[PDB]
């Protein structure tokens, strides 16, 4: 394939996020950034703290231009607070292209770096509606499409347990297996989908489709969990405790708040239902389905045992799709059409019975009514 020398360019531990290596500043200085899809600014560490190993050192680039403005950007348990400013920009094993982009430099920050994951700034890929401080702060994308011949197209394949490609102007069929089925993105600000349908084990969860997008519902690479609006969560996990029901475990573990080991070797797999997302597709009345694997969403946490947290989590903010369900898939973010696309990614985690599934077509009426307003 043409892009071969993207094919394995990301890289990270388990539950903590996925990072690609960019050179900024001239002379260069090489940085590992987090891949997130569910942010826009470009931010790099700029100051020395315990969690980082390197930094961005402003003063040795002869490129950096300062914005004169800071920025402060909030999340829900985190924050980073830091400087504006432009410099070049290039990733090693991404496409052959040097652009001005603007980068925030992180100076101080609370909870926002992981011990041990290795990145030190982040890689917003969403549009420039979510960017702080506000709009009209040009997002790295947005810039590599308008200073450059890059098709305005990425595409993630993130395996789990760490590593994955990302694939910058185009797509590699090596990546995946199947057909690509492509659900319209509503409206670009995050990335954002509507779901139509749930089912666990092939059982509906029988809720109106407007509960399962409520608020919203986005693709986000950098969010470990799949996020549930808090009755879908509910009616969801009463579904699985009952598919399950072989095999008992304590209330704590379907909220996170426990941990269940067994001995290497002996997880039972087998007794943890598929799950199943609709979407809907490019076309009126059309859906089409993508079926996880408890591989996915049983997340294992590093001796003789294997511990696993159950990584479905309730939310406020709506359905957020993360790395749970990208690590059974190739998923294209064709910005260019106003779509994204899923099939099954090469190297998704399964065993012999049963495999993560992209199909369709199916006939889902009235999937206009799901979205929120
Ligand atoms: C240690 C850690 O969690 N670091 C971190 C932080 Cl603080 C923020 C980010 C930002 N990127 C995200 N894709 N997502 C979030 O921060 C989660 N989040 C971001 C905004 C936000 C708002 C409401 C709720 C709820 N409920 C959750 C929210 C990434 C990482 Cl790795």
């Amino acid at each position: 394939g043409s892009f071969v020398e993207m094919v394995d360019n990301l890289r990270g531990k388990s539950g903590q996020g996925y990072y690609v290596e960019m050179t900024v500043g001239s002379p260069p200085q090489t940085l590992n950034i987090l891949v997130d899809t569910g942010s826009s600014n470009f931010a790099v560490g700029a100051a020395p703290h315990p969690f980082l190993h390197r930094y961005y050192q402003r003063q040795l680039s002869s490129t950096y231009r300062d914005l004169r403005k800071g920025v402060y950007v909030p999340y829900t348990q985190g924050a980073w607070a830091g400087e504006l400013g432009t410099d070049l920009v290039s990733i090693p094993h991404g496409p052959n292209v040097t652009v001005r982009a603007n980068i925030a430099a992180i100076t101080e920050s609370d909870k926002f770096f992981i011990n041990g994951s290795n990145w030190e700034g982040i890689l917003g890929l969403a549009y420039a509606e979510i960017a702080r401080p506000d709009d009209s702060l040009e997002p790295f994308f947005d810039s590599l499409v308008k200073q450059t011949h890059v098709p305005n197209l990425f595409s993630l394949q993130l395996c789990g347990a760490v590593g994955g490609s990302m694939i910058i102007g185009g797509i590699d069929h090596s990546l995946y297996t199947g057909s690509l089925w492509y659900t319209p993105i509503r409206r670009e600000w995050y990335y954002e989908v509507i779901i139509v349908r749930v089912e666990i084990n092939g059982q509906d969860l029988k809720m109106d489709c407007k509960e399962y997008n409520y608020d919203k519902s986005i693709v986000d690479s950098g969010t470990t969990n799949l996020r549930l609006p808090k009755k879908v969560f509910e009616a969801a996990v009463k579904s699985i405790k009952a598919a399950s029901s072989t095999e008992k475990f304590p209330d704590g573990f379907w909220l996170g708040e426990q941990l269940v080991c067994w001995q290497a070797g002996t997880t039972p797999w087998n007794i943890f239902p598929v799950i199943s997302l609709y979407l809907m597709g490019e076309v009126t009345n059309q859906s089409f389905r993508i079926t996880i694997l408890p591989q996915q969403y049983l997340r294992p946490v590093e001796s003789q045992d294997d511990c696993y947290k159950f990584a479905i989590s309730q939310s406020s903010t709506g359905t957020v799709m993360g790395a749970v369900i990208m690590e059974g898939f190739y998923v294209v973010f064709d910005r260019a059409r106003k779509r994204i696309g899923f099939a099954v990614s090469a190297c998704h985690v399964h065993d012999e019975f049963r495999t993560a599934a992209v199909e369709g077509p199916f006939v889902t009426l009235d999937m206009e009514d799901c979205g929120y307003n």
